[PDB]
């Protein structure tokens, strides 16, 4: 099971060449790996499955999203100037709208890797649709020998839980699995395809790439840096002149000498 | 079992990029790992469980909290100036109230990782509510064949202790477990979700972020640095002039020469 | 199974000598390895195979292609100046046609390694043509003992799925496999041969290597570098003169002194 | 068993950021690990246990304490000036009392880790109170079938020694153990809690933190450094002028030439 | 199986001392290792073997050859000036003939290591001549008990495929193998001997080592270096004077000020 | 089997202190190790052995010898000036005879380690003289019960091939082996002794150590270094003045400007 | 078996602090380890043992001795000036006698470690005196039941060869061994004791430590260094003036220009 995460492990061990997305690589690479040690096991009960599996395609994604906004050091400047009234805003809506949108496209670089990499291994999908398999399809001389609706859902639904499987009635194990891990791995490619193709279009066309506001932004965020870095200079400077008055008082103020004079 | 902690192990091995929270990463990453080597095993007795399990969601958290306050080098300055009377305080309540609050939000970065990572593996939860499972639910032709209340609590309660399990009466093992590790992993996500979302709000709104007092603080804590660093200069300086009087006395004072003169 | 990817692992661990193709080595080396942890298992059903196997020679290649264009920092400059009308284009078609073509030959350095390295292990090919093996050829006293067409496709088609194989009727297992992994490894060499030989011809002849336009290009892309790097200078410069007016206001504006004066 | 010590092993391998306590980390981290290779096995005899177990909670702690005082380079200066008569002491009782107390709180950082980490694994506690377990409690249809007092102590007392356990009379093995490793791990937390909370109070209040004597101390210990470092200068200086008189005598004093002159 | 390649692995790990051949060591060392992970398994059918084995002594060699020419950065200069007409060639045939020949003797340093290291392990040779072994030689009381020609080729030919071997008729397994891995390892030495001895003669005598043309060559290839390296200087220089006109326009052209003036 | 080569592995890993012999350590240390992965297995047939074993004490040595001459960068200078006629030789026979002899004593540092380290493990010797063991010596009640000459050579000769050994007739296995690995390890010491003792004599006496010609040599080989290193200076110098005429033509020759002028 | 040598392995891996003896540590540490991979197995025949075992306490020691003299770079200077006649010797007998003796005490630092470390494991001693064990001593109801002298030597002598041991007649195996590995390990300590104690005396007293000749020696050996290092200066200097005359001839002598002039 180490394969899905040990790969980025040496890849992390490989080099130190990246960007903000590589800074996102600090987190989401763990998201490529955090799946590995976090186990998965479904109740194999009659109706809980379709509830439970939807838990592991919506919450842990949404967590990794919101942990992207708070993680970067900008949201205050947008949060601060939004709550204030219009007019008083020292920034145009344009620089707001852009700079707000350039937070999403650095955060989304995670909640898409953790929806691929829990489809390609199918576990998330297996416990979610096993209740409705066409049992007549490849059923070893099938025909549903008088089987009812209840007490068959409890027959099908165990399929992922291996050692507690009921038996050969209208199914083997290795044909009900290994046919739901096929259909799953079809979505996993026909999903990641559509997303990356939609990564094309975005850059390639447009949405708030105006040469005007891009300039004002990068100027501004560059300006906050020099402000913080420079304020410390005056403090340490202005403080240095102030310590000399007091520290000297400790000297010449205990005994004006040492008793250890030989 | 190494997975839950070996992950941060190479992640620790990964790089050296962090902050005070990464300084908290020095500790709490161990808290992500300290769970790994510290075993867990419940009494599997009739009433001790619900006592014992609550031991491992309140004490070891609270320890990691208080080890956060004492660990950082500020509490004296707050502790010193609080015990003194008002008025004599060389600092406003504002700089107090802020600087005191900026100790919590650097300490809490632990006692939340050690409440997630002992819910997602369910062991802490399993030995805490096994005494009340609906045995009729998925009970292999159930009906409670005349079973009493006592001598059934001692029947259910063994469920986590594997090799000492009684038997198939109104239960298998792999259906009483693997249904309490489902419910548990639901809280683990629906908890960590709520917390991180509440990490949003805090930064994003406010609570003592006033531009006034933030300035006075960082100036002040910057000032203590130069004071300590500079005091050593005068000492080593003022001492150097003093050693010369005595060290010379050792010379010219033993024999004023060596007998080894050839 | 680690062999196919652990090789580039220490090879990655080996040194840091490469180029843009070695920059492509950042990705496609993973493509040499990403095969390793991504499992493969075919439905072993009557008609799905020839559908499913074609999934793993066209989609995951095409993904690695498009992830090559978006990955490098040029497509905007081509995308921007293409959408505009002719005439307004500040660049000749020649520099366009070349610079556009020099994106392909840096991207193709992947989708050819992931078509070799899933033929040489034959798994991709095995589940794709097992339905039509000449069963009379090496069939252990063959003759097709009255076998029909249906209920034989479901007999042959299981061949890759080992533990669910039907039996010795007109076949053993280790002669239907180990004869489709021969034919496969013949394409894998007679393919990689043809490609590399076609790598010869390209460099060796020509296609838009004109001394004229190559010059204009590398000059231009060199020019964008100095533009971005130099703009930051004026900002940090022009900003530094501006901070001094405000930062001083924070000083001398809170109390013009400290109450901590002893 | 490597877990309890292999953790600090990579943690030691982790980085080199610490202080005098981290200098104590040089020793006590071994004390976190020295437990690992030093085995434990109790006599499983009738009365020796409660003697023997108390051996491994008082001696090996007390050793690690005294190895803390001697390890640091200060005790002579306190030991030297204590044996002398009062009055002649070149240092106030205050600087004595403080500097003596600042030896304990750097030594205690060990003999508390080696009392936790031999309670949390319970072995030290198991062989110490097995002689008095309530056998009627969870005793598999108990009632003490005429059992005497002697020849039952020799029945209970074997409990830790696994392969030499007598048998099922009024006990199984896995219920007499796994109920004394519960009670133990309760002290281990309710102990380490109380200690760390008492680490709070100490810093937070007071005990000889007077601004007066802290100054005189750190000045003094700073002064001993420059004295030792500077004495070597005069020696190597004063010696250099002295060697020239003799070393020249070796020259011009063997033959005033070489016979190897060609 | 790691031995044949793990050797160069630490040897690669050993040091970084080599030349262009060591640059070829970048590739062919993999060719010493690429054999390791690329499996080998022959059809064990009647006539395909002698076809199939010849596949693995001619194609994968020839690939590693052509990947040597294209890999080095010279063939264009030879390819460019060859297609042109004579007379216009700015270089003598001598510098052509030499410089063309000094491409082979740096490429051949591979396709000879991958013909040794797939003879010394004999697998390539075993599946190629098993069809004609003298069965009477060491045949355990032989005499060919009426065996025909067909249905014996299918008897011999299985010999490498272990678990599918027919049986003891006129052969054991461990005497038909372990006599074809002897004859093979004789060629492997009597081949590598002849080649290295022919490496002697080449250097030691001659073939286009003329002092005249060697000079002109190394001068020329040295000249191309300074040309490319120096062209970038004029560009970045000539460009720097050009950016200042436009970048200033962005300044003073958005608002000529900031609205954030307090 | 890793022991014979894993030793030099960490020894190689040990340090980087050596000379030309240590440069030979680059190769022959592999020769100490190349034995490890190159297997050994003898035909166990009647007459081939004494042929085959002599293959592995003469060819692989002789290869490692000739790979020593070609490996060092001197043979051309000797090869070049030998083919020429006497008189024209710019070097005395003395400097020739010495410098030629100082190639052997740096090459022999291999083909002696690969004759020891395939005697001390005896495998090379076992398959070479098993055909003539005195079977009466330690033969478990011997007497040769009417055994003929043929059909006994095929009885003895199998002795190294373990699982195909015939049986107890006039021999066990572990007394025919373990008496030919004794005699072998006697030569291995009484050989390496004689060689190293002959390493004494050589240095210690003489053979072309004349102070005259040693001087001329090391001067000469020192001179070739400065010649090659210095020639590159004039080229890069003389070329630099030449590029400026052409590179400027590319500028001012495409458009004398850019169309991108805004 | 790795223990005897893996120890110095990490000890070698430990640090790089040593001297000429540590330079001897380069070799003899291998001698501490070379025992590990070099196997040992005695003939277990009637009279060869006492011959064979003496082979492994005299030859491999004596080899490591002579490999110490030749290894260091001094013996020529002693060998050269000894063969010459007295009087012509440019060095006194004293500097000879000392400098010759200071070769032994750096060589002996090996052939004593390889006589300890093949006694403490007893294998060398076991196969050397098993022929004469007092069989009556601890002989399981002994009395020598009519056993003869011959056909008992062949009974005792097998004792080290485990699987070929005859049987229980007048002996078990684990009492004839495990009583000859006791007596052996007694010599191993009572030997290494005597040697190290004799290392005391040597330094502590005397043997050619005269202040006169020690001076002349270290001066002399210091002088040879500067001679060799300085000779290279004049060569490279005197050569540099000489190359300029010829290298210029290559220029201006091929064509006095290039045909590539455009």
């Amino acid at each position: 099971m180490m394969d899905k995460f040990r790969m980025i492990f040496q890849f992390l061990q490989s080099n130190q060449e990246s960007f903000m997305n590589g800074i996102c690589g600090i987190m989401a690479l763990a998201s490529a790996q955090m799946y590995s040690a976090f186990d998965f096991n479904c109740p194999c009960l009659p109706g809980y499955n379709a509830a439970y599996s939807a838990g592991i395609l919506l919450a842990p994604p949404l967590v990794l999203f919101l942990l992207g906004l708070v993680m970067n050091n900008n949201v205050s400047m947008l949060a601060e100037e939004w709550k204030r009234p219009p007019g008083r805003r020292a920034k145009d809506p344009a620089v707001l709208r852009y700079m707000f949108c350039s937070m999403a496209q650095r955060a989304l670089w995670a909640p898409v890797v953790w929806v691929a990499v829990t489809l390609l291994d199918g576990k998330c999908f297996l416990c979610a649709f096993c209740t409705a398999v066409p049992v007549s399809a490849l059923g070893n001389g099938s025909l549903a020998p008088g089987l009812p609706a209840p007490e068959l859902a409890r027959l099908l639904a165990r399929v992922p839980c291996p050692e507690i499987y009921d038996g050969d009635w209208l199914l083997a194990r290795e044909v009900a699995v290994r046919y739901l891990r096929c259909i799953s791995q079809a979505l996993g490619w026909s999903f990641v395809l559509l997303t990356t193709l939609l990564a094309f279009v975005v850059r390639s066309v447009r949405p708030c790439f105006t040469q005007a506001a891009f300039l004002k932004s990068k100027y501004w965020s560059h300006y906050i840096d020099i402000e913080r870095k420079l304020f410390d200079e005056t403090c340490t400077e202005h403080a240095k002149a102030f310590a000399k008055v007091c520290i000297q008082q400790f000297f010449e103020a205990m005994n004006h000498d040492l008793e250890l004079g030989h």
